[PDB]
């Protein structure tokens, strides 16, 4: 699992999941 936005590369999706709802974000 990779977050798209980035490249950062994850073991778990639930983490992933976190790390995508940081880019949902404006600032
Ligand atoms: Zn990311």
């Amino acid at each position: 699992y990779s977050c798209n936005v980035c490249g950062k590369a994850f073991v778990l999706s639930r983490h992933l999941n976190r790390h995508l709802r940081v880019h949902r974000r404006a600032t």
